[PDB]
């Protein structure tokens, strides 16, 4: 009992992250066999960041010119690329702490652990959902760009994110480990807006489940409503239109509670019209969309 | 910029985790050195759990009834012994992934990171705070017990809490390493209340900083205010009395944020009055009080 905000265990992670300088600048890298990938706006001086030209900067830099480091040991970097807002940094040894790992593209509406990392060391770990605007709800700092979000398949690290900037409504932006960025997002400093923050239906409906399952179930009303009638109502909220597979994907916590997912999609459409009136669900005052149902079913049941 | 509940990197602590099974009875051990810390009660059968006398109960128990499981490998249990409410078991190979670490009873108010595990495995890392009433809100399900919180000072693994029971409100009670429970709980299934749960008004001052550092400062208002008025406020809505000590902890986010404490405390007497007005202070549309003044300053100068 009991439902909390959970990062996956971080030690698989810890044991890649790298410092990486170029002149003035240190950032994160991720050291995974004997390549370090960090984000490419590690050569820009702080003019070159108004409007870089990445191919033209980098004919000016060669090997020697990136320092990795790895706790207190210099690493050799024996070759250097870019793939599109990443830098891949080959290095003359393997990380011996490389674990079994996958690049990832998430989609919006899933989640994964970021461990904010400074100076190449971790400083903590938390979970953060791919919004439907393609931007995270972090806590980021000058110096954490490299960082990165992953999930783990039992033994499997899967890498989704790399942390590159923050946006005016104090959320943040990032990459696949293939450098292509998340949303419409450039890397370069002007001024960028997140589009309107849509909420994540799917993850809302099993943030409810869990609350049954935890015996907070208050805002069960004696309605039920059709896909087409709370949709009508879901565009009015700005939340994602519900589809038919994502009720197949609430089907096992729908079967743990006995709660058909249309009857909960009417206790969330009367939430929405009335509000909470100042009661708690799982000891928040507003519904949560950052648990997928996957979230959920791991939690309640122990993996 | 952003604010999160962080825990701390978990791989020191990861390392640790051993199963630990007394016939049917399975659940997690710590690890460090040459000894295996576990709860007592992993000696009862589901009888013995009503009203257990563990002396007479350990009666019956030689060192090879303990099976100690390290991943794959079994660990030979060459003692044992009960100090309060865990077992010690002295096994023959002193753990080489043992950090550096110590044994702290925390304070109230205090917070520290949970991992969550299952079998001897990692399934999850979360904060939580020691309440004043000696709960925690965690996420614990059979199997969860022995499961460890700690804080890390740079290298150093404090070790201050360990997992033993669920309590009627869906919270969390359980011992520092030497087996002392916090709180007035025992281990044995009788009944067990929480008292009421106070707030740590210095926690939530200390966030509304962390607000205002985040550049959300719609809640400060034009009022002051002094101690003793503050705390008559405060005992109306079970605010733990605020102190000289607790100004003075307070005292270099003030000093940041140029805000005088007791016009802090000025602005959460008035949230307390009339509420937040639909409104949210860092995503959040109710008072957080799990955050130290520590975990402000350590999350808003990257440490
Ligand atoms: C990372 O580059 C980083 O950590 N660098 C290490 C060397 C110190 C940094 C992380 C940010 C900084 C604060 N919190 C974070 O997450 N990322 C940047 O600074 C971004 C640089 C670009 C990728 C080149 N960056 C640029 C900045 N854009 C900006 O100022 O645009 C103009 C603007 C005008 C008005 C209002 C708002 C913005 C945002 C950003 O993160
Ligand atoms: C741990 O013992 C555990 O994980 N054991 C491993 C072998 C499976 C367990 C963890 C709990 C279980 C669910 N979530 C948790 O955190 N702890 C217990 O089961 C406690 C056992 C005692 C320490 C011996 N325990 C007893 C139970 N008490 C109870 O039922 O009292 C009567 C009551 C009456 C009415 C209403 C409520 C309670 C609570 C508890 O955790």
């Amino acid at each position: 009992s009991g439902f909390r905000k959970m990062a996956f265990p971080s030690g698989k992670v810890e044991g890649c992250m790298v410092q990486v300088t170029c002149g003035t600048t240190t950032l994160n890298g991720l050291w995974l066999d004997d390549v370090v990938y960090c984000p490419r706006h590690v050569i820009c001086t702080s003019e070159d960041m108004l409007n870089p030209n990445y191919e033209d900067l980098l004919i000016r830099k060669s090997n020697h010119n990136f320092l990795v480091q790895a706790g207190n040991v210099q690493l050799r970097v024996i070759g250097h690329s870019m793939q599109n807002c990443v830098l891949k940094l080959k290095v003359d040894t393997a990380n011996p702490k490389t674990p079994k790992y996958k690049f990832v593209r998430i989609q919006p509406g899933q989640t994964f652990s970021v461990l904010a990392c400074y100076n190449g060391s971790p400083s903590g770990v938390y979970q953060c959902a791919m919004r439907p605007n393609f931007t995270i709800k972090g806590s980021f700092l000058n110096g954490s760009c490299g960082s990165v979000g992953f999930n783990i398949d039992y033994d499997c690290v899967s890498f989704c994110y790399m942390h590159h900037m923050e946006l005016p409504t104090g959320v943040h932006a990032g990459t696949d480990l293939e450098g292509n960025f998340y949303g419409p997002f450039v890397d370069r400093q002007t001024a960028q807006a997140a589009g309107t923050d849509t909420t994540i239906t799917v993850n809302v409906l099993a943030w409810l489940y869990a609350a049954v399952i935890n015996g907070d179930r208050w805002f069960l009303n004696r309605f039920t409503t059709t896909l087409n009638d709370f949709n009508l109502v879901a565009m009015k909220y700005n939340y994602e239109p519900l589809t038919q597979d994502h009720v197949d994907i609430l089907g096992p916590l729908s079967a743990q509670t006995g709660i058909a997912v249309l009857d909960m999609c009417a206790s969330l459409k009367e939430l929405l019209q009335n509000g909470m009136n100042g009661r708690t669900i799982l000891g928040s005052a507003l519904l949560e969309d950052e648990f997928t149902p996957f979230d959920v079913v791991r939690q309640c049941s122990g993996v």
